[PDB]
């Protein structure tokens, strides 16, 4: 029960988070109307999420964990995606009249753009470890009553 | 119990992801307001949210993998759609003063676009390889209780 | 209980649906603020949606054959209604600089229009075949408790 | 368990319902910035859904028959008013230039309008006369048993 | 189980009701850009808002009555004030050509007001009493047994 | 089952929350277009709900504690933030003709922030008492069957 849970409420914030982000990020393109780099953003952010969407639907009637790295590599990255389009966005509405502070905005994303992506690092290591850690700790109980078993 | 949940969560974000696809790029279409290809684009991707939002209304009364076919279908099109939308909004968006940044959002269209139909392929593949392991297993395993039988 | 989720599940998704697509379609109109059509199809789409929002406050304290006819038609009919009028949206905006792209909207329109009607169809006349058809099963089996009952 | 979700779907819903509707309408003023009634309208119609939405604050934490009576009342009231808005926006957009296509929208309110309203005469006419029904048999049915009693 | 539900149906209508008023209401304002009251009563509106947003993210790891005052005293206390948004909205944009309606909007804004203050005081002055009721009830059969007991 | 609901209640609230705030915040943003606050503010508001959304995916497949700071303090930061932004945008739209009511949004902004963090230092500073109010009563009661024990 815990498992289908996992995968029900997974389903709904994807599809809400990815929806949103996508919708906000085209409209807030179309008001304003370096260069190259948002034309590029846009069209990227949003395809991450359309096919993170599709993995919604297609895991629906249904190697698991191929499919789930999917998911959450491009729900990852379509966030990170989400954080430069903003930071050009300020560059491209004060680029006009607004130039001298349009630089404080991309160089203030550096700093939690970095933390953003060394933080999952430490988190997935700690990971690593633990799955190391239990392999360990599991073949030396077997050894146990293997042991006591002759 | 299983099966209710899958419907029901199907259900939900269906909804939630064609409604406000649908909406979104209705207004961004209104904001700005190649030439021929975003009246066509627009359309036909909120008829396909429509259509497969009335699935979802009628199949809550009540063959059954025909229907789920149009769901699967429509939504995944949808999707695709979508993608091709926002595309098209930069060409036309920056179609006036910006077409020189503009062919950097088709050009990596094509990129994301080929990926999303080239991982929908693998996916139908290796389920349809499902369907004919199940039947091969299947028959064998009446032979055995055929054979044993006799 | 399988009963009661699926009024449960139609209740959020009616009103999300209908509420959305209300709003989005009124603010479509403002924002480029036939030319008749356009008057009238916004305020009908609105009316559909707002009578059977009322529907799911109505059912809530409680014949419901005839009810549910309402909700479902109402539904329907607004989807069908909202799909007319992103085509007039098109037509309306492109109508005055972009006439050259306004008519493959509407024309566009027609195809997925013809088949989203026809489809109901199909699905509906399947749906009274099996009535006809319990009903002879029905009479027959009885007939069978008669025969060997005298 | 029953009356546990009936509280609770309706919570929702009319929560979701009463919010965007406020939102949109709020919105569709700023945007095209008779003509007093459009001020009145636009007040009105979020008012009602506020003091609603209150109702489903207030009764968290808890006669019932009255309360209830406020949130039926007021949701339905508020809908007829979004109904009543819309209309007023297609005569405040049109009003300049597009004054022959604004009547159109108001003249073709009044239909739905009368229905809408006439609709639930009906309903709740059957529903009194179904109270008055039981009420007989009920009576009958205890003067069986005191017949016999005796 | 009827408490644990409670808090999760308060915790989604909170989160989503207070969070689409502070977006919509911030829209609200640029879109036009008692003229000092208009920036006061959005800056106040909104914080008290995030105030109660914050106590839906406190609760979720957990005095429970103090609390629960914050959470029932903001959410009411922003309905009024996105009523009195409203009003002032009417009046700036209209404020320029529109003057002469206005008017209307802040004086029908007194009628509804009033019922909502005023209503909410009787619904609570009957709590109170219930209040009371129970401890009379309470202790006199107690006394019951008192008695008998002797 | 308690546990499970928590998380389950704080992964909608918080992605719903979160990515809401972020699309209008970056609307709201285009809209218009302290000159270089508004910059920092928007860009570090939504960087900060996206690196909550991103726990909210990499606790889908799962120190406890260490990673709940995250999801608690950047929403708790966020919200913050956010009405900040608020009193920014009030400031940058008077800010042309304006100015004289821009300073009221600030000064008014001041109350509400004092007491938002204050009342969060008295709500945590009780936790912390019981905590530790815990604490002797549970080694006493140890000790009572410690005695008896001897």
């Amino acid at each position: 029960w815990r498992k289908l849970q996992l995968s029900r409420a997974k389903l709904k914030a994807s599809s809400k988070t990815s929806a949103l982000l996508s919708g906000f990020a085209m409209v807030a393109m179309v008001e304003v109307q370096m260069l190259i780099a948002f034309a590029i953003c846009t069209t990227l952010l949003v395809a991450v999420h359309m096919l993170a969407l599709m993995i919604s639907t297609c895991i629906l009637p249904n190697l698991h964990w191929y499919i789930e790295t999917a998911w959450a590599f491009s729900t990852l990255l379509g966030l990170i995606l989400f954080l430069l389009e903003i930071a050009i966005l300020c560059w491209v509405k004060f680029y006009d009249l607004s130039p001298p502070a349009a630089w404080s905005a991309t160089v203030v994303l550096i700093p939690v753009m970095i933390i953003f992506m060394a933080f999952a690092i430490h988190f997935y290591r700690s990971l690593v470890s633990h799955k190391y850690e239990v392999t360990v700790s599991g073949i030396r109980e077997l050894e146990m009553l293997k042991e006591q078993m002759e």
